[PDB]
Parts: C-alpha cells; sequence; structure tokens
C-alpha cells in the first residue's frame, strides 16, 4: 500500500495552525534596496549557491558579509529570505540584516551580521569537552526554536556554524536549503551534504521531518569528539548508507525500512552486506579519549538512530545529562 505515514513528534501543526502569510514564501513581496550602502572588502567563500564577501556598511562603518546569490530557482531566494525574516532575532540564528541588489548588476544579494569564523578543520581540534557540550547547546538553541517556528534547516553541517571562538559567539547559517513543515508533506530527499544526510534522505522516505536535523547534529558530535572527520564517510548517496550500516548495523537498519515499509533501492543490493551493530566505544583512541564520556556517547546514541522519530528533538536532547555543566 506504499510507505507508511510519518509525522513530526514535536511542532507538528505550527504552520497548520498560522496564517499562510508566515508560510506562503511565494507570495512574499520583497523589497531589494540599494547596494550602494555597502562596500564589498573581500571574498570569504563560495558556496554551490552563492559567492560571499566581507563589505563594510558605509552609514555606519559596520563590517558586514553580503552573500551574492548564483543563478537559481528565484522561488528558492523567496524561499530563504521568507525563513531569513520569520527566525530574524532569534537565538543563535544568523540575523538578515538588509536584501540588496546592485544598481547596474540587479543581482540578488542577502546582507548578514558578521561573524569572526575559525574555519572548523583549523577550529575543531583545539576544542575542549567544555567547549563542544556549550558550542553543541548553542546549536540546539537554534534548532529548537526554528523547529518551533515550523522551520527544518536540512543543512546543519560545520561549514553552516559560524563560530567567533574568542567571543564564544555560534551563529546557524545557510538557510537556502530550510524549508516549512506541513505534516504529511512528500519532501525532496536530495537536500543537505551527504556526510551528514539522515537514513531518511538515503532510502528515499520522503515525509522526513525536524529530525532529519537532529542526525545531521549527531554526525557533527561524532565528528567532534571522535576526531574524525566526517564521521560517515561515504564516496556517493549510496555508499552513505553503507558507511552508516557499518556503524549502527544492519538488523536495526531493516526495522526501519519494515517499519515504514520503505523500499529499498535496486543500487543496494550488492553493496550492503551484513554488518553488526558497532558498540560507540570502540571509536575511543589516545587522540580523543579527553573528548569522550559516558554521558556524550549516551547523547550521541540517542541522536544517531535510523528511527527519526525515535531521535531526541532537540528540547529533550537540550535536557540531557550531557549539558548539565553549561550555561
Ligand atoms: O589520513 P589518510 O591516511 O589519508 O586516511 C584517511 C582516514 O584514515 P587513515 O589515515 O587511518 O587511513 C580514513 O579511514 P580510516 O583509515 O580511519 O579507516 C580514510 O578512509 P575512510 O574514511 O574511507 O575509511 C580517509 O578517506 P578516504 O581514503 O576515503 O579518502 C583518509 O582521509 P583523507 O581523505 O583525508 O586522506
Ligand atoms: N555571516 C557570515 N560570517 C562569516 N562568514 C560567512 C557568513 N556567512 C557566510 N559566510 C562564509 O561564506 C560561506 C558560504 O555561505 P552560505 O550562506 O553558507 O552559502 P551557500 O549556501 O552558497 O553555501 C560560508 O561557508 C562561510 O565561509
Ligand atoms: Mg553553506
Amino acid at each position: 500500500s506504499g510507505p507508511v505515514p510519518s509525522r513530526a513528534r514535536v511542532y507538528t501543526d505550527v504552520n497548520t495552525h498560522r496564517p499562510s502569510e508566515y508560510w506562503d514564501y511565494e507570495s512574499h513581496v520583497v523589497e531589494w534596496g540599494n547596494q550602494d550602502d555597502y562596500q564589498l572588502v573581500r571574498k570569504l567563500g563560495r558556496g554551490k549557491y552563492s559567492e560571499v564577501f566581507e563589505a563594510i556598511n558605509i552609514t555606519n562603518n559596520e563590517k558586514v558579509v553580503v552573500k551574492i546569490l548564483k543563478p537559481v530557482k528565484k522561488k528558492k531566494i523567496k524561499r530563504e529570505i521568507k525563513i531569513l525574516e520569520n527566525l530574524r532575532g532569534g537565538p543563535n540564528i544568523i540575523t538578515l540584516a538588509d536584501i540588496v541588489k546592485d544598481p547596474v548588476s540587479r543581482t540578488p544579494a542577502l546582507v548578514f551580521e558578521h561573524v569572526n569564523n575559525t574555519d572548523f578543520k583549523q577550529l575543531y581540534q583545539t576544542l575542549t569537552d567544555y567547549d563542544i557540550r556549550f558550542y553543541m547547546y548553542e546549536i540546539l538553541k537554534a534548532l529548537d526554536y526554528c523547529h518551533s517556528m515550523g522551520i527544518m534547516h536540512r543543512d546543519v553541517k560545520p561549514h553552516n556554524v559560524m563560530i567567533d571562538h574568542e567571543h564564544r559567539k555560534l551563529r546557524l547559517i545557510d538557510w537556502g536549503l530550510a524549508e516549512f513543515y506541513h505534516p504529511g508533506q512528500e519532501y525532496n530527499v536530495r537536500v543537505a551534504s551527504r556526510y551528514f544526510k539522515g537514513p531518511e534522505l538515503l532510502v528515499d522516505y520522503q515525509m522526513y521531518d525536524y529530525s532529519l536535523d537532529m542526525w545531521s547534529l549527531g554526525c557533527m558530535l561524532a565528528s567532534m569528539i571522535f576526531r574524525k572527520e566526517p564521521f560517515f564517510h561515504g564516496h556517493d548517496n549510496y555508499d552513505q548508507l553503507v558507511r552508516i550500516a557499518k556503524v549502527l548495523g544492519t538488523e536495526d537498519l531493516y526495522d526501519y525500512i519494515d517499519k515504514y515499509n520503505i523500499e529499498l533501492d535496486p543500487r543496494f543490493n550488492d553493496i550492503l552486506g551484513r554488518h553488526s551493530r558497532k558498540r560507540w566505544e570502540r571509536f575511543v583512541h589516545s587522540e580523543n579519549q579527553h573528548l569522550v564520556s559516558p554521558e556524550a556517547l549516551d547523547f550521541l546514541d540517542k541522536l544517531l538512530r535510523y528511527d527519526h522519530q525515535s531521535r531526541l528533538t532537540a528540547r529533550e536532547a537540550m535536557e540531557h545529562p550531557y549539558f548539565y555543566t553549561v550555561v
């Protein structure tokens, strides 16, 4: 009779009870300001979807970030703007300061608050056990908030988490793949970045929810406490599920598929194999043992579960004993 339906265990009907103005991004009217107020300083990054620059707001001599958007569907631009406007001011959510267009190019550009980020490839190696607990709690404040606002980020990964370590400031950025949650909606599974994709996306289970972000957060946590980046290192989307099954095992994978009556794609036939569940303690080594604890492993175990419904919600995660030592 097809795959079994599913819905979020929390904030299930938040968009249903809100007027269409909130979630109907296609009908949202965007007012594009003049980019002449911003002087570009340097390239900060690029991305599948944009060229980002450090800039000065010439009216107040303040550093900002200008994200000049690459040629994609105008529907996607409107979605990112609406979500950023909806979440603006939320805890650890990047602040959209302005929406502008350069007068001659007319290229859509988003203006954000500047975060003096240290690339994760240089920063994660220097973090202490306390710092990992602290920054994970900061991401959880952002996720509990955006999930309460009926929004799934769908691209949680180190490159999308800006950290000003000197000021202990964290911002969740890149809301370009984010979507409104509507119970029963079948979403595109071609979201998130390979290493952080939840098993729901990999087995083409479309009725997913906020819990996808919790799998991605678990992938980040595992890479930080075990110093293994990325933790699940797939070479393609099918191999990504095989990397997961080499850790969580194939028995619990088949239980997940059966609970939701999912049909595994034939491409999995020759590559999945049979794998026993590996204990989390097997990833502890001399280089990472100072970041691992029974609380850390228990918390990781409750995030990295095939069954999206069994995973901790962001609010449940915030109540975990792993966070007792944080503010
Ligand atoms: O640092 P390298 O010698 O280049 O190897 C590493 C790493 O571990 P090793 O250092 O011990 O080889 C990973 O695997 P493990 O050995 O930890 O199992 C490995 O492979 P997987 O992630 O495929 O297991 C990974 O990536 P790959 O060989 O896929 O490129 C590769 O890292 P680099 O790609 O960064 O060199
Ligand atoms: N607010 C910011 N502060 C500092 N750097 C940023 C900021 N926003 C983006 N960047 C840099 O630009 C990159 C791409 O931005 P992002 O919004 O993530 O674009 P894309 O969706 O194209 O990947 C980031 O990974 C980061 O290095
Ligand atoms: Mg990005």
